């Protein structure tokens, strides 16, 4: 077995303390060990995002744009659980293919059938005015250049939008298929417990502070260390069964997943934190049908 | 007279402290007074600009790219004033029209007949590595939407030549012709002696650390007090006499030359700012054949 002793898990790239040639032959293995893993994994990422909003005070009165939310089933669990604490948000969840079902009938949450294009944004900028707003984009066309186009439209989403704070699905283009440097919004750079088992993919989350956009850019180098730092990662740390962890999972994911639901506020009052997660864990688990 | 005593101009926008409703009629007045008095205008500016880079050891060894350079009859100076302190610079400058042939034959200097588009900024990039570029704008489509456009294309220059530091032409859309918001590099709005008369036009400045490029959306708003305070600035300020500037011309735009001039480094060694000032400024006007 692959055990050790963790004091605290990478929760951010840049914590992240090494790093691994990249052997294609990870490709071929198994991405998912768990059913509904997609959706546990945006779950996790957006409820720990939305929970330090809560905490910066910027959540409450905001209305959520969510593009490329479908099919979103996962979203019911997030509004739930904000609806249920008491704070007030409106969801926009806009899509061209069709959402949970799940997500229907709530006067707080807006279904969109629309591929957005930045004339639509601009239309929806003019028609949110003048409530706050709070971006979460995970759209999907790939090839680097579909992912150049992802981002160059995220990009757009934030200047048109203005949020007042936003997490973009971001991935670094792979070193071999490098095209072109490019800029991407500065912000922390969260990392995913449950990803697919090689995925590179992180999740961007800024803060909008005044009425500056500060952006940086990515080149070449960036995206080898991007590949040799997730590859690392990856391959040896999210292996580890972190035995000092005295939980009913010891996984490195689960030690993982702990850290970011300790976060999380509840009505319910618990006598420690690993009874908060327990109790958060076994609920979402049992809203998305995880064994 | 309008007579008036004042400690220091106004250097940069930020410090204007007032404003006046902008009077239309004011576009029929004189807008200049000194024959080839936008090559002094520019001139003035990017010798300040240039003057602070070498301050900051950013000028020597790096390349110059000035795309909207022709004619370009006031560059020769600059690029004489730099070369004769011993300052290692290579200019590039681009432009569709022609430049003023006393530019020719200057191993130092390269004309470029080109209007410029993202492709060849492209190009230029790959072919200026490895060296360090300070990118100079003053190009010209006008309609806001030609505005707009060229600020666009001024924000692609950044991105493209990654410059270690810049100069942009900067005057915002009217409000009254207001079309959307939009971002524009974040820098210092350095104001121009010698613009003509009711001008909104400054010049933003901007040196780039680390691999960050902080950008600022401008908003109709903006708009309005930029109007405001250059009309304040234009029909009241720049027609003051400064009495207590002793110097053989205390119009206010000789004295806020004067500020932009003391800055300026020489190799001749002088008793006072004063005398290196009134040489400098002669030094000037006799180049560009102005009385
Ligand atoms: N311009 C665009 N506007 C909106 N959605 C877009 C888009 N381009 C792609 N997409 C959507 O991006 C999505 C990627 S899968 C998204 C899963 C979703 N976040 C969930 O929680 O289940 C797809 O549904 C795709 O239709
Ligand atoms: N894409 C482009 N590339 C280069 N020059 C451009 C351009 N679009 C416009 N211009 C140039 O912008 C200039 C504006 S006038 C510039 C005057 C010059 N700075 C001097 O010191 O005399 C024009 O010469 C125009 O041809
Ligand atoms: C995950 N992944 C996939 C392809 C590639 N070239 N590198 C990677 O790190
Ligand atoms: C200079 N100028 C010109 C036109 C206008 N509407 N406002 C101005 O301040």
């Amino acid at each position: 077995m692959d055990v050790v002793s963790l004091d605290k898990p990478f929760m951010y790239f840049e914590e992240i303390d090494n790093e691994l040639d990249y052997e294609p032959e990870s490709a071929n293995e198994v991405a998912k060990k768990l059913p509904y893993q997609g959706q546990l994994k945006l779950l996790l990422g957006e409820l720990f995002f939305l929970s330090k909003l809560q905490r910066h005070g910027i959540l409450d009165g905001a209305t959520v744009v969510y593009i490329g939310s479908a099919p979103g089933t996962h979203i019911r669990y997030l509004r739930d659980h904000f609806y249920n604490l008491g704070v007030i948000i409106k969801w926009m969840l806009i899509d061209g293919r069709h959402h949970d079902p799940i997500l229907n009938g709530l006067r707080d949450v807006t279904l969109v059938t629309r591929f957005v294009d930045e004339e639509y944004l601009r239309s929806i900028k003019k028609q949110l005015h003048p409530s706050k707003i709070i971006l979460i984009s995970d759209v999907r066309s790939p090839s680097t250049a579909d992912l150049l186009s992802n981002y160059a439209l995220q990009n757009v989403m934030i200047s048109i939008l203005n949020p007042v704070a936003s997490s973009l699905k971001w991935r670094c283009p792979f070193p071999d298929q490098w095209i072109k440097d490019f800029y991407i919004p500065h912000g922390n750079k969260m990392l995913q417990p449950f990803a697919p088992s090689y995925s590179a993919e992180m999740r961007l989350l800024s803060i909008y502070t005044g009425e500056n956009m500060r952006l940086t850019r990515v080149t070449k180098s960036d995206a080898v260390n991007y590949e040799k730092k997730m590859y690392y990662l990856n391959k040896i740390v999210r292996n580890k069964v972190v035995v000092n962890f005295d939980y009913p999972n010891q996984e490195y994911d689960y030690f993982h997943m702990y850290f970011m639901l300790r976060t999380v506020y509840c009505n319910k009052t618990f006598p420690t934190t690993k009874a908060k997660v327990l109790f958060l864990q076994q609920s979402i688990f049992r809203f998305l049908n995880i064994p």
